[PDB]
């Protein structure tokens, strides 16, 4: 290794970070509290029990537990070592999650106790696996006597930057999940590509150093949006509340006194709804609503307590985050129906990313608000391919360019703002029509629960539409009812305002994926 | 090249910023104003036009002129291009603007018009310029005519990230400039490392997009610390002055409403202390007083008139930014006095430098405070080596770590002050002595004009202490009465306080460097 | 390529065979025949098809249909392309048929009317595969529809010998399927290499140029033993069953007069228990049995009809063959007793094959017919590793040997006995004992279907036997007078016979495999 040839690694978050205070604190919800000296010795002491347990460069070490100091300390200790770091998605099927370990071939695995009933179902079935750690919460944690029984001083190795450090497997349309991996140099690029672009906000959505931080997301999906990384940088106090719950989040909220935070917008919702939430003060609070498709209520009700909100946008192939909503002071000035337009948007891109918009050719269709197409993008921070796989990977980055699978358009100031998915547009005839706009409208009934839209082959036009719903409790309106609901409505293409093929159907139940994303595909097989 | 394999290129900067506003301003004082959208289309003509020129990809094309929008096209239009872009020192001595001219072997030559006398000493003597482009403020200038026949479409190159993109050639103690350069990665991890580091900041040094920009620093050295990068990849209001006058400065800032700008200690004395500034507002204004040791009187002048100074460190060997004073908020509530001495030091190491301070041996002192040794850094934007250089070369980069060749203390909460430089030292006998801390106690009298310390060669103690002093206006006093100045003070170590080996001697005139630095080597040169 | 330099290619088996005559026929049972020279021209109209369908040299195409003309078609056609065959073990639950179909990455699919149910409830989940070609038996197959419209001349390439030519993923114990592949080389040699061992016999169990061949393994397990390549390199009229019926290869046996076959033992039971089979004439014929452990009295009862019945030894990693019985002229004149116990055994190794056996710890124990140990091999068709696998293919080359997993000892002479599974071996205290020895000692009772023996651990004799029975109809014996059956035997190690540990149970049912092989890890989780 060349000293004056600097490698972009994690250690160096770690050890050369914005800022360092040795006496803040890192808080595991009503369990621990120690600071930030006592979290570096753990590292040490990490590397240490990592290393006497047989831990090479090349091995992978797979976690599964909740949001708590010990998943801080593996984001760290494991990529330091130089092994990989395999998030597992606890919340996929236990058939899924023994996919995923076979296809990673972990060596070691971090399972929390109360996940030891999957275990039960899946363990008869690995092969790569020589060590099973438990994770507990009280007193007989493995990790922790592993860690009370090594030293805090720990050297850890110079290596090349573009090796492997962390992997997930994203669960799409495949049939098996796929495999997406980034390295030390993209993570790096990535906390500081996002730190300067929002922490040099003017006034509104900002994450400075003085902030209280706390994850709300589940921190084995995408490295939870990267904010750990960005937090332990900034040096700034962390509070982890470990299972989600929305009375123990608020609790954590007002004691901790918590200003900046990233969820989806169930938890939201939940939180907003609870009880204890309408005695609460929330004017210091700065969620980030980047799940999926911020609504556009759930913002208005959330700006009349006084409460930063944004959307933002990522992929699981993309780092994540790809556009963050920006707002200048002329748009902070609007009133709240406004300003919830403005934060519900995809937002503008982040620095680094090209983010185009084309056709099914690649043409690089023109940003004027009104023409959708499918977004491509370019960013230091993208998986190259897919693990393991070859025409899965050509189909992710074909023409020069990754394509992300959704279906938005771009203003001429630079707000995007997605309307579907790329597999769900309706090939009538030949135009592309988005089914999303179509199941609010249905959704604006008195008497339906959920709508869930797909297509219909039909020999002149193509696919057509063709509404699924269920309807509340206690209501009982036919099909035709439902058919003359959306017929009020005008400003539609093709036939008149697309009346006669409708066929809208009632449904007793809908099939719904693991997580529980609704599924198009096998309602697709089943009304097909 | 790879699609998926992203380069850290300064085109990105440009096309991919954090924030882009076309109707954004560029400002030329009093003399131009156009916006960012036509700043990029005369990015784009001006890469037509040097490419009609015969510029290629390895050439080098050297700039002489002042802060001006055509030194901000020339610091993206040429490297984007792939040449090498020359900042010209346009304050050393023309035999020493000869010699970097003939070392660097430049193409292409812009030349400001006030500067043309010194070329006509110079030109007869330059073999490698084939084109000389005459810059003028008024309406003749050739740059402008050259623009004026371009297209302003124009497709950049993607080509490695390691490609060099600048040199500029610091002077320092070798007898000839040494020419140091950076590439685009270094240049990209700069402007995104201090974004992060500085931007970030709670309330009280921060740049953020709603400041505007107006360098007081002469834009040659060191890329104007890379502050011109950073306000474009902010999409900020620029201002450019030219030629550096202390009453056009403040007319400046009083009406384009200057925010956030940056000199050294000179002209922030110059313009504090001229007449129409005591009728001006300053308490929006952000200076960041880098040059050389922020003195703790001219601080506190500044700090009355509500002005946030800070100090920061760079070499320019080194990026140059290396450390920058942030103070906590706790810190935010002291008087002026101890503001005045925080303010005023060297500052904390900013994301991802190392910043050790050994002893002649490379050992890693303590930082407990008190104890002095050189600095050595690690940073991603260092210059591997100098230009054409070996043995120079491997005395920076000795034992893994480049040399800074400052001598400093660093406290255990990280604040770094520099005591003085590795070769000023006084090697009395056996411990080494600052003699940057006698000069000041010396100026303390009330009959001196200036001071210069060096050191005489003594048998049984080594080289001692020897101060040359230039009396006043009007003003007599001989060397008895400065010799018992000095033995007022008391605490200093050896011989009692050091008394019976000062030996100060009186100067009509002391030898100063080209740009007005002291000459201490030619000072030893003519006393021994 | 250099002309000097030969490849060992397929298509030298079928265009430099060592017989050919163009009149000799190709039988697809009841439904079709031609000749050799019209098979030729079908291969060269099947490589067109596939060129003309994007078929290139990296391709993988999957086969999935019973025994037929077209599957010879596929074993040569494909790899002389140079694209990869994968054949479908059609046997497997759809679940384990969709992971290998997306694990391999097949192209175009090729399968059978028949076998659709199947796909429908894959299909869904399939990406890789752009066509499918469904195979029928009467006129309307989309096969011979795309044979008829391609010319029957073809130029076949000349490529590297080592370009991978077969994959079919065996299941053994892992949790799921391992791709096992092999090289043109590899079966070029395993060609030769049996025909020259086995060819060569003095007079008992050879395969010459006057056989006539038919085949009763399900010919996508592991090339058909390779017996299709040696039975068209030899030029010898070749029958096609399809869909395996006893009656039905009756009929075929004796119409098409059928000398040299293979099969498993159930399908030699099923045969020779058929009503029809007692008035056949059975003495011309030569069944190879090297499924799985041909019984000594299945042999007697085919030697009494006058069949030639020896045993063979392959394992799907190895080629597949390893050993073949081959009987001396002095002992072809020993009774059935002595002959049925000579070729029930596994058998002497064939030409090229190391077949060492080794304990735990690699040590080579042996060769003097009692102590057991694991076969370890080295020969010229032995897959290197399993495909996209690291620590399986490390664990099964530990050593520099092929391990088996087989636990067998060597006789003097030569002859190998398989006596159980490396995994199935009780570890009672300090000394290893079959656990297959054991179940037919139970099954010679009067009152028992089916047993499994597994091994329960207990605490100073480690695991020990453990004995699950299966009443037959309207009988009912209590556990102990099972115990008793047992206990009346002699000649044991350890606690006299092995008796008060045994603790047999009854079951109603006993779980087995999609296949039909007794499940023990499972019997092993319900019953720990
Ligand atoms: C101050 C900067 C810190 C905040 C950065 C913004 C947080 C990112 C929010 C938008 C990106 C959404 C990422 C989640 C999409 C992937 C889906 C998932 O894994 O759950
Ligand atoms: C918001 C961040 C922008 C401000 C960054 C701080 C500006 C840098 C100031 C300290 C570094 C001093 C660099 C000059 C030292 C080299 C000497 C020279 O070339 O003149
Ligand atoms: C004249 C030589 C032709 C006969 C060669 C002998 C045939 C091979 C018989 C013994 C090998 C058994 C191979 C089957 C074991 C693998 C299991 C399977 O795939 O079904």
């Amino acid at each position: 290794n060349d000293p004056s040839n600097y490698q972009l690694l994690i250690k160096n978050l770690l050890f050369s970070p914005v800022a360092f205070n040795p006496e803040q604190e890192i808080v595991y919800a009503n369990h621990r509290r120690h600071s930030y000296k006592t979290f570096h010795d753990r590292v040490r002491q990490f590397a240490n029990a990592l290393t006497k347990m047989g831990v090479k460069k090349g091995d992978t070490v797979a976690v599964m537990d909740y949001d708590s100091h010990r998943y801080l300390e593996c984001y760290f200790a494991i990529p330091m070592i130089g092994a990989k770091l395999h998030m597992i998605n606890v919340r996929l099927s236990p058939e899924q999650i023994l996919y995923t370990i076979d296809h990673a071939e972990d060596d070691i695995i971090l399972i929390h106790e109360e996940f030891l009933p999957i275990l039960d179902q899946i363990k008869g079935r690995i092969d790569t696996v020589t060590r099973y750690v438990v994770l507990r919460d009280d007193e007989e944690c493995e990790y922790e006597r592993l860690l009370e029984q090594e030293s805090t001083e720990y050297n850890f190795p110079d290596f090349d930057e573009n090796t492997v450090a962390t992997t997930f497997y994203t669960t799409g349309t495949t049939g098996f999940p796929k495999g997406v991996f980034f390295t030390h140099r993209q993570l790096v690029l990535h906390t500081m590509g996002i730190l300067s672009t929002i922490g040099t906000n003017a006034s509104q959505g900002r994450l400075h150093q003085g902030d209280i931080y706390m994850p709300i997301t589940p921190m084995f999906h995408v490295h939870a949006w990267g904010l750990p990384y960005m937090a332990t940088m900034l040096g700034v106090k962390q509070v982890y509340p470990g299972k989600y719950v929305p009375d123990v989040l608020l609790n954590l909220i007002e004691q901790e006194k918590v200003t900046f935070s990233h969820c989806v917008p169930t938890i939201l919702h939940l939180l907003l709804s609870s009880p204890k939430s309408k005695a609460m003060d929330f004017s210091g609070w700065k969620v980030v609503i980047g799940g999926a498709a911020l609504p556009k209520a759930l913002c208005k009700s959330a700006l009349e307590r006084d409460i930063d909100v944004f959307a933002g946008y990522g992929m699981s192939e993309t780092g994540p985050i790809l556009s963050i909503v920006q707002l200048t002071p002329e748009q902070l000035e609007l009133d709240v129906d406004q300003q919830a337009e403005y934060r519900s948007k995809t937002g503008k891109k982040v620095a680094l990313v090209e983010a185009y918009i084309v056709d099914e050719d690649m043409n690089k269709l023109p940003h004027d608000g009104e023409t959708a197409g499918e977004i491509v993008v370019r960013a230091p921070w993208l998986t190259p391919n897919y693990y393991k796989d070859n025409k899965n990977s050509k189909a992710l980055w074909r023409g020069g360019y990754l394509h992300t699978g959704d279906v938005a358009h771009i203003d001429d100031e630079g707000f995007i703002k997605i309307t579907d998915r790329v597999k769900d547009m309706i090939k009538i005839s030949g135009e592309w029509v988005s089914s999303l706009e179509l199941e609010d409208i249905l959704h604006q009934h008195q008497s339906v629960s959920e709508v869930a839209v797909i297509g219909m082959p039909h020999n002149k036009w193509g696919e057509v539409p063709l509404a699924l719903v269920t309807l509340k409790e206690d209501a009982q309106v036919t099909e035709k009812e439902l058919l003359g609901f959306a017929k009020d409505f005008i400003n539609k293409g093709i036939l008149a305002r697309e009346a006669l093929l409708l066929k809208v159907k009632i449904v007793d139940e809908i099939a719904k994926t693991s997580v529980g994303k609704v599924d198009k595909k096998e309602l697709r097989k089943l009304h097909l």
